[PDB]
């Protein structure tokens, strides 16, 4: 059993309701960060100190929210292009956690003091899901949850090509070996394929130079 | 400029957020159109089948060439760029988003389980440009959230629609819970602040991303 919490200013995104199939092995909650503002305008951003383009999310509003939602046992996830890589190994690790809280930021970023503060009560991980930029952590929140949840109790190199019926389609055939029943020959051919594909699409995975 | 995105999936509900995350004005100006399609209208049987056992043995299922064949024949033109998210794909980077941002028709095929029959992509590639791609180093159940990422990533690069690491950022108030904003940022010395940020970026990148260096 495991509890996942998500905070965003766009709570409509996370509503798919895959990760959806649950027989109560985990519960998931989504919160509107505006639930913790006070002024009539609901202001959650301000201009950066030192200058530069765009807005930053205020430290006070996030701080209040997390006070209410987080505990000392909590793992705090902050998706961000400036964070550590989020890999298969990270998913395995977080599949054992009791409590995850994902903080979705928009604009240019969130005050640094927010995660520095949190880091004195609970454990915090700033993470990047890939080398590209999004508008907000909302999509990243989703990716992280899919990757993590599919490893939770009760649910190398690259993988080569897959086939199924029919054995001949539009004049293209399934590789004979797959049809012949030799468990040996099929494992070998499959290993060859998987390796031939990594050298091409992902040379770094076998310690080579990236294109 | 003017871009059309078709998405095929056995979960068309999942893609609710992309079309509910769009500026109305760009839809009015013909800057982008996004259509989601349920992969099952192209099924041939009364059970509406999308997958089938792996040739060669193994666990998990493979997706039928017959169905995806029908589907792509209908949606794709020969100007089409066919995107297929998979963990065995090429890396989807920022350079990739930039490139695709100037394309006219993007077709994204969302597969599930252990993939789509290889022949589908093989065949498509005889009459259009196909790109199989991985959004990161981890396995997701299906291609759906990957599609979400890619769409958001590419469209925030189309005007009027939606190297080291960036260092910390701060805003009002100057003091919060006993932590102060770095005093250099209020100094009025902009040549000096440009350099402070530079160091911050380097340090960060060394810690978090020593590959980039
Ligand atoms: O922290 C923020 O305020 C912020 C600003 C922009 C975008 C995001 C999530 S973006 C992302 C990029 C790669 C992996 S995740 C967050």
């Amino acid at each position: 059993s495991m509890k996942i919490d998500v905070v965003t200013i766009f709570p409509e995104y996370l509503q798919p309701v895959g990760k959806a199939i649950d027989a109560g092995l985990v519960d998931v909650a989504v919160h509107d960060l505006r639930r913790w503002t006070h002024d009539v305008h609901k202001s959650v951003d301000d201009s950066p100190y030192g200058g530069g383009p765009g807005m930053v999310m205020k430290p006070t509003v996030w701080g209040d929210a997390l006070d209410e939602i987080c505990t000392s046992e909590t793992l705090l996830v902050v998706p961000t292009p400036a964070g550590y890589p989020f890999t298969q190994e990270t998913a395995w690790q977080w599949s054992t956690e009791d409590h995850l809280v994902i903080a979705c930021g928009r604009y240019e970023g969130i005050d640094q003091r927010v995660a520095d503060d949190a880091a004195t009560r609970m454990r915090v991980r700033e993470v990047s899901i890939g080398d590209y930029v999004l508008n907000g952590g909302e999509a990243a929140a989703l990716v992280i949850i899919e990757a993590v949840l599919r490893l939770v109790p009760g649910v190398s190199l690259l993988e080569g090509p897959s086939y199924t019926r029919p054995p001949s389609w539009r004049g293209m055939d399934v590789p004979p070996v797959l049809l012949s029943g030799d468990h040996a020959k099929i494992a070998a051919w499959r290993a060859e394929q998987s390796r031939q594909r990594t050298i091409e699409r992902r040379p770094d995975l076998l310690g080579f130079d990236s294109p």
